[PDB]
Order: structure tokens, then sequence, then C-alpha cells
């Protein structure tokens, strides 16, 4: 097989990415090409689909010879690269050996092998859905929906109309409503072509939203009894997107 | 029942304040005047008493209609008003059902409905006492003695002099005292009318100031084999009040 | 026995002086002369040998009238003193009596009394030992490394060269390796008289520098299959040294 060597400039950053997709994920598949690396995995229930799409664009040095695939244990990944910190540059490089090479370079060098695992690759596609409402709004006003309809409910209903998005939770001994319209600092964008309504499992959006920080700009798509997208950027260009599906 | 609406700039606020209170009670009466909120109720044991006391100058919007009380599971408002942001703006309103609608306006609008509860009145005043000794200090002093004197011991004694107030705690293995002089930048003030001992259980002390922060004044008055009054000011028109038997 | 007064000012950084030692050490002997403090101890497995070594010099006041030697229970020492403030003066005062008071002078006074306890006296030296290689490096790359080990071992291999100095450890899943040279920011010395290899307990070398600052500057000095000397500087003149035997 083919050596490659992949480089990031930060590797906190590497990794806290990394972990927001492990939150449902136990073992992956990385595609590694030319145009970047990708990753398309379920969470174990088939609930959740996680893409992940880093281009080469994102890293400071990108030597692919050839695509190919490796398979990796997300939660042994996640606690190597853990001990990277802010200011070191990560190296990711494969000889020709079973093994990732992860490289910590900042006020020392230090190298993890990682033993490469085979992951079974169900045929996993990103398909078009006709959904029929979009809401980009501040990941903090998502996070903390999520967490306030958790003290009422296990289902988050969401109602998107012309003028507002209502996120809504009801319980026996509570209720909670989050409610945005373009007048809210929250709602950066709304575009809705008909009322729409579908309910999501609280316990899946808790795993989703987890890492996604307060100020990331998170786009959620969706449409009546359909699954919600739900995609934030990395570095500009990066792109993790979940397809979570609804609670019917 | 007539509605009401109450609005408190400063949602992490409000919420500080009252689990100061939730700290020692379950449940609680909260009358409701065109004066204030205020709110009355000893914890499980009888051993406390708390008053809070909070007058319609501090709330940026203060419209009650007509007298009223109103019954609230404190935990329950406590988990509640934990997820308001220290700069929601917190609306407290009554309908002409029974149920307390607690909104958090910021980034987004965010509703909570709270089922009103029926607390058993006991007839609770704050009668005068004939204390011999008011001190004035920081709340890092006291919170530092009180976690000081759990090392040692299951309760403190307060001895309130004319140039000094001195807490002490003794135990088998170990001894502590905690002395103050207007010398002392903890000490803001000190009146002593007679020298004055009383000693008190340090678990109600650290539930009474668990809450309080480092930099509040907290002024204590107590005689000698005489309850310990303990209160500070909330927005410096709002008023706290402990009161706490002696250990006799 | 004659009484002394020892004053440090800085209370919490005291407190945490003393944890370094504490991590090992259930109880010690202190010796108390005109010169300093000092400090001679083994862990209960008798694998690690802790020297501290705190001059008169470290001390805003220093009253010691004949040298002595008193006992000390680590874990209660340690217990008090993390009760100082940062900016806490530290008075440790001995009367007549057989207790060592511990005072706390900021914006209050706080005394404790500790019993003094008859410590065993191991006749415990520092023996001069013929070492190969010295190693100063920054506190972050040492704490980081024996971090980094334990994910993979519960041995820490070091390895000195003229040139570099790795650290290594390998098991069955998993492989690390720190590596320095002159040209990394963590490696502040390097005097190596031949190539040295020995091997280290990660159990043991995480408990040695649990207590030690990311920025602190620590000198490792040790031979092939010889002991690890490990020592850093409190306030310029003040000496922590720890003694490790090697795996074996």
């Amino acid at each position: 097989h083919m050596p490659f060597e992949i480089v990031f400039d930060g590797a906190k950053e590497f990794a806290d990415l990394i972990a927001t997709a492990s939150n449902l994920i136990d073992e992956a598949a990385f595609k590694i090409t030319e145009e970047g690396v990708s990753m398309r995995a379920m969470d174990p229930s088939r609930v959740v689909l996680i893409d992940l799409n880093l281009p080469e664009s994102i890293f400071s040095k990108y030597e692919v010879e050839e695509p190919e695939t490796i398979g990796i244990n997300m939660d042994h990944f996640k606690k190597i690269l853990k001990r990277g910190k802010s200011k070191d540059t990560l190296i990711l490089r494969k000889g020709d050996e079973n093994f990732l090479e992860i490289t910590f370079e900042g006020t020392a060098k230090r190298t993890f092998r990682l033993p490469l695992i085979d992951v079974e690759e169900l045929e996993l596609e990103l398909p078009e859905l006709p959904f029929t409402a979009k809401v980009v709004l501040l990941g903090e006003v998502l996070k903390e929906a999520i967490k306030d309809a958790s003290l009422v409910s296990d289902s988050l209903k969401f109602i998107a109309k012309e003028d507002e998005f209502t996120m809504k939770a009801e319980g026996e001994t509570n209720e909670v409503e989050i409610k945005l319209t373009l007048e809210d600092e929250g709602l950066l964008d709304l575009e809705v072509e008909e009322e729409t309504r579908s309910a999501y499992g609280i316990s899946y959006l808790a795993d989703m939203v987890k890492g996604i920080g307060k100020a990331d700009e998170v786009t959620l798509r969706f449409g009546t009894e359909m699954p919600l997208q739900m995609d934030y950027f990395i570095r500009d260009e990066g792109k993790l997107t979940f397809l979570l599906a609804p609670r019917v």
C-alpha cells in the first residue's frame, strides 16, 4: 500500500473535531484521496449518519500518493489525539505497514502508533432529500435548546414557519418552547418553503451537538416526517454533516 | 386569580440568588405584592428560618394587579432557572391558570412552564431579638472560617468582644481559631454591646453561606445562647436573611 | 524543647510545594535548623527517596533557637495548608508543647494546631552516584510524556545520547516515543557522558511529577540500570529532589 503524510496545524483543534463524530461512532473508515479526507459512518443503532469532509486545503502539508481507505477505532484515535496541545503540529503518516503514525510536533516531538483496523463498509451515500425548511442558528441556541428540552422530554419537535423557527418539548410535569425569529441574534437565516414539522430524539441530538461550539454557525435542513440534516463548517472548507432519522 | 408579570435583568444572577435559599429549602410560598416579592420558609428540621425580600425596585418591569401567594417546588424552580444565561432577561408571568411561565429572553426566547403547588404556610414571623453583637464581614472570611472549622468539628463557636470577633472550633485531633479585628480587611464593622458567646451547627452554616459571594458583605447579629441572624443584600435593595437556632 | 517561628509569604505556594512531596509520602520528619528546613523520606514501598530543602533565605522571618526534628502526618499537614490563600502569610510556630501552630494571616488571622507525631528515622542519605546523563527539560514535556506513556505501558524507558533524549514506552496495542533535541524548546540542556539507557515505573513517575509546574525547569540525572534523580528548584534556593529506583 502507498504511504501518505497529512499535516494539520493545531492538534487540539483536530482532536476537538474528531471528538464530535466520535460521540456517536465507535469505528470508521477514512477515505484518503488527493482531494482530502472523508469519513462516512452510522451510529450503532443506524439512526444517525455522520459525514466528515476534510479537504486538502485545510492541511498545511498533504502528500497522498494513491487513494486508499483505512479503518480506525475511534475511541483509541480520540484518546491519542487528546494528548495533542493547542499549538502542536499534528502529523498523520502511514508507511508501508498497517498502522497510523500520529506525531505531535511542538516543544517536543511525540509519536504514537495506532493499529489500523478493518471497518465493514456499508454502502453509505448522502442522498438528496426534499427538505422544506432551512435554519441557520448559533450553536449556543441549538445546544441550550436541546438541554432545555431534556428537562421535560425525550423528544424535541422542530417547527419552521415563514417567520419563526420553534423547538418545543412537552412532558407531564413541564413544558418548554424555544422560539427564534430573524429579529433574534440566535437566528442567522431562515428559509421555509412551507410549514414544516418534525420531531427528533433528544438523546441523539445531544450527542450530535455536544462538541459544537457556542459561536459555531449550524445549518439545519429538515422536512415534515423527514430526517434532520445538521452541518457546520471546519476551517471554512471542512464540513461535518449529521443526518438524523425522525421520531415517528 | 389575577395575572402578574415580573421582569429581572440578568437571569443567571436571579438563579444564583434563588439557589442560596434553595440550599436549605425544598418548597416555599412566594408572596407577590405591589411592593415586591417575599418568601419566608423553614428548613425541614425547623432550625433555620429563611426570609428573602425582593422589592419592586430591583425588577425592570413589575406588574402585579392584586396581592397573591404561590407555592413553588424549589428544586424544580432552581433546575429551570439554572438554564438562564447571564445576559438573559428573565420573565416570570402568571396567567389565569395554575402555573408559572418562566421566560429567558436573549439570543432566543425560551419559555418553561412550572406547575404551581400548594405550600403549607406555617405562621412565620421574623421577631425582634435582643442581639448583643453585630458583625459585618467579607463573605470570603465567613465562608473560609466555616470550611476551616469543618476540618475539626461539627460546631462553630462565635465570640464577640469590644475589639475582636472570634470564630473557634475544637475537636480531638485538631483546633481552629479565626480572629478578626477592625485592623483586618475582612472585618467591615463590629458593634458589641457586651461580651457575646454562642455556638452554631457547621452543617447548617455551610448550607447558609454556600451561595454567598466572596466579596459580599455579610451582617451577623447574635447574642449569648441566642439565634444567629445572617443577612446580605441583593442589588442593594433586596435582602436574604437567615435565622439560625443556636447549638445548646 | 526550644520554640521556633518560621514565616513564608504566599501560603498557597507553600501548600503546593508540600503537596508535591505528599504525593508519595504519608509521614515525614522535618529537620529544623538555623540554616533552613529539610525533609528526607521514602515512599511506603522504598522505591522513591524524597529530599526537600528549604533554606532560611526563602522565608520572610526565620527564628530557630536550636536544631530540632519534628514528625508530621503529611496528609493532615496538607489538609490544613490547603486552606491557605495565595496572598496569606503562613506562620509555622512551635511553642513548648508538642504541636505545630499553623497561622494564615491575610484578610483574617486563622490558626490551626497540628499534633506533632514521632516518625521513625531511617538513616537516609543522598549518596553521590556515577550518573552518565543529565537532562534539563520543561515540566510540561516531562508531565505530558509520562501521561503519553501511561496510555501504552507501565514503564518508561529513558534514552540519552549525545544529541537527543528519548523517552519511549511500548505495549501490545500501542507505542509512544517522546524525543527531544537542543533544537526543541522543551530541552534546556543535555549533557551525556555516554549512551545511557534506563527504565522507570510510570506509576511512581506520575506521582513525582503531579505537582510540578508546566513552566518549571526539571533536571534529570540518570545512568544505565541506575536510579533517576529528579529535582527542581523552589524560590530559586529551595530544592525538591526525588531519587527513583530503576525498573530492572
